[PDB]
């Protein structure tokens, strides 16, 4: 059914029109905290800010600001934190958020360098014997293990709160093959990646929300959470054909602006859910 609507839009060449309609209907809420002068250097992009109502607050006595949003999907019973790729001065904040929110997994959908520019700070250690200390938030991060596959890398990290000496295992799911321009040709490897995150327990209710980022934390990040939520609803509902990807995306856009950045990303999301639903049969 969603598949019949897909072929209709394809045959009619109307992806841009459908996407502009979503842009026009999307919620608008204030971002007064993101726009305070003191926070200018905590934001990667002037045009991507968390809403005040859904932003993640840092606890540590100070400035509580990080560019991150809680996407809480009520019917699907799934939560996600969407955030920007860390900046050189926000790696300590990023790991503070992971600690305080009790996240088990971090999902990264970009490379540190793309199109010959830096899209995110090197916020995790690359060698077991070279751990990272974040002195501003009093956290230590160690690489425990790394498994490099053709389309993704999974890392086991140990995060230690140096104040209390408590340690937690964090799983880092790194999708390494999203192309520099456009979207993937096939959704097959992105779906395999999504099922690997699911299988880890990182998305399950006994943990805090999974942390998802790309460079801005709206485009690829949006695609990941939209695809996951739609596929869950199709398993949960008596009528799986009732799942309306445009309705789900507008719901998610109540919590963070700009999720899905292009008509091509919208088309790719439809493609991933349509293919993903056939695998869950
Ligand atoms: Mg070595």
């Amino acid at each position: 059914e969603m598949e019949k609507e897909f072929e209709q839009i394809d045959k009619s060449g109307s992806w841009a029109a459908i996407y502009q309609d979503i842009r026009h209907e999307a919620s608008d809420f204030p971002c007064r905290v993101a726009k305070l002068p003191k926070n200018k250097n905590r934001n990667r992009y002037r045009d991507v800010s968390p809403f005040d109502h859904s932003r993640i607050k840092l606890h540590q006595e100070d400035n509580d600001y990080i560019n991150a949003s809680l996407i809480k999907m009520e019917e699907a019973q799934r939560s996600y934190i969407l955030t920007q790729g860390p900046l050189p001065n926000t790696c300590g904040h990023f790991w503070e958020m992971v600690w305080e929110q009790k996240s088990r997994g971090v999902v990264m959908l970009n490379r540190v360098m793309e199109k010959g520019s830096l899209k995110c700070a090197q916020y995790w250690p690359q060698k077991e014997e070279k751990e990272m200390i974040f002195e501003d938030t009093n956290l230590k991060l160690t690489l425990i293990s790394e498994d490099i596959k053709s389309y993704y890398t999974v890392r086991q990290l140990e995060l230690e709160n140096l104040t209390t000496q408590e340690t937690r295992e964090i799983l880092h799911f790194h999708y390494t093959t999203w192309p520099d321009f456009g979207v993937p040709e096939s959704p097959a490897s992105f779906l395999n990646f999504l099922f690997k995150v699911r299988e880890s327990g990182s998305l399950s209710p006994e943990h805090g929300p999974v942390v998802v980022h790309c460079s801005a934390g709206i485009g690829r990040s949006g695609t990941f959470c939209l695809a996951d939520t739609c596929l869950l609803l199709m398993d949960k509902r008596k009528d799986p054909s009732s799942v309306d990807i445009k309705k789900v995306l507008l719901e998610m856009r109540k919590f963070r602006m700009g999720l899905i950045q292009t008509a091509d990303q919208l088309r790719f999301s439809y493609l991933a859910v349509i293919e993903g639903a056939k695998f869950i049969m």
